[PDB]
């Protein structure tokens, strides 16, 4: 099993989500326990929870995108490996995406759906398409441009639809503090 020999401990988990999340964990040889003792592994938090209001955990401290992220891909990641995977949600962050129309390029899989709950609940708005009156176009730089990517940025710089490279959230994501010069992550 994939969590054999691991045991987690959920915090502040909704009771819907605890039961439906302990069967994901126990089916891959995980257990759970509701006590912090040396037997833990790995917390698990809402990736939803404020960061600010976490207490202090002497464990690991990952959010549940950390486990789908290790079946995604069938192996245990670093609590680095992700930004998304730790605990990342700052409510001072919302009044800064708000208003924002985002649309995603160069995502796939699981990357991508995290990204667009992430951005979602920092209080941007998502779009599946893009379009003529977006405020973002958000590249994935990770990963080589598609034909579809380069295509979307063409556009996207005649109908004056801002290009920007991902590293521009993630330093927005890893350091909690919103960024308004986008400049040195564009494209161009
Ligand atoms: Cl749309």
């Amino acid at each position: 099993k994939l969590f054999k020999n691991l045991t987690f401990y959920l915090y502040e988990f909704p009771n819907t989500k605890v039961s439906r999340l302990h069967k994901c964990l126990s089916d891959n040889g995980g257990q759970i326990s509701e006590f912090l003792s040396s037997t833990i592994d790995f917390v698990v938090i809402p990736h939803y929870f404020p960061v600010d209001e976490l207490p202090i955990f002497s464990f690991p401290t990952v959010n549940e995108w950390w486990i789908e992220r290790c079946l995604y891909y069938k192996k245990i990641f670093g609590i680095d490996e992700h930004a998304l995977a730790k605990p990342f949600f700052r409510p001072s962050l919302v009044p800064y995406f708000n208003g924002l129309s985002i649309h995603l390029t160069g995502f796939k899989g699981e990357e991508l759906s995290h990204l667009k709950k992430a951005l979602t609940i920092l209080g941007a708005v998502v779009h599946e398409f893009l379009g003529v009156q977006r405020s973002i176009l958000l590249v994935n730089t990770n990963e080589p441009f598609s034909m579809k990517t380069r295509f979307k940025i063409q556009h996207a710089t005649e109908w004056n639809v801002r290009v920007v490279g991902v590293a521009w959230l993630w330093n927005i994501i890893q350091s909690g503090k919103f960024i308004d010069q986008v400049s040195p992550w564009a494209i161009d």
